[PDB]
């Protein structure tokens, strides 16, 4: 749709606290840090999928809006995670030991934003098509 393709990050801000906040230790935050992934995204029926590749850690998954499933994420967290469509914003809520965090995927003029949230941390992410 507006979200499907090959997107390269462009710019972060952030990024560092919001890693902090979901429990990352130093070495993996500073791995983290200055990757450049690229996201790709794709859609085939009901069915989303969402890779992330970087040089030191490949992450997917494949979803039904609206539907739980399981989430090993890239830091290692085991959570479950619902993905919805508001208004045209893909929301991601991830909730893992009464914790939880949110993604906000949105398509803005030429770019795919994502803002991610956890506590009082906000943390922005662009990408450009690659
Ligand atoms: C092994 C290096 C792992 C890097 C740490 C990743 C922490 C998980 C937060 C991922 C948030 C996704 C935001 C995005 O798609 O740009
Ligand atoms: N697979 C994967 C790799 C990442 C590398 C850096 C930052 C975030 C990331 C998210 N997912």
């Amino acid at each position: 749709d507006a979200f499907v393709g090959t997107w390269k990050l462009v710019s972060s801000e952030n990024f560092d606290d919001y890693m902090k906040e979901l429990g990352v230790g130093f070495a993996t935050r500073k791995m983290g840090g200055m990757a450049k992934p690229n996201c790709i995204i794709s859609v085939n029926g009901d069915v989303i999928t969402i890779k992330t590749e970087s040089t030191l850690k490949n992450t997917e998954i494949s979803f039904i809006l609206g539907q739980e499933f399981d989430e090993v994420t890239a830091d290692d967290r085991k959570v479950k995670s619902t993905i919805t469509l508001d208004g045209g914003v893909l929301v991601q809520v991830q909730k893992w030991d009464g914790k939880s965090t949110t993604i906000k995927r949105k398509r803005e003029d030429d770019k795919l934003v994502v803002e991610c949230v956890m506590k009082g941390v906000t943390c922005t992410r662009v990408y450009e098509r690659a």
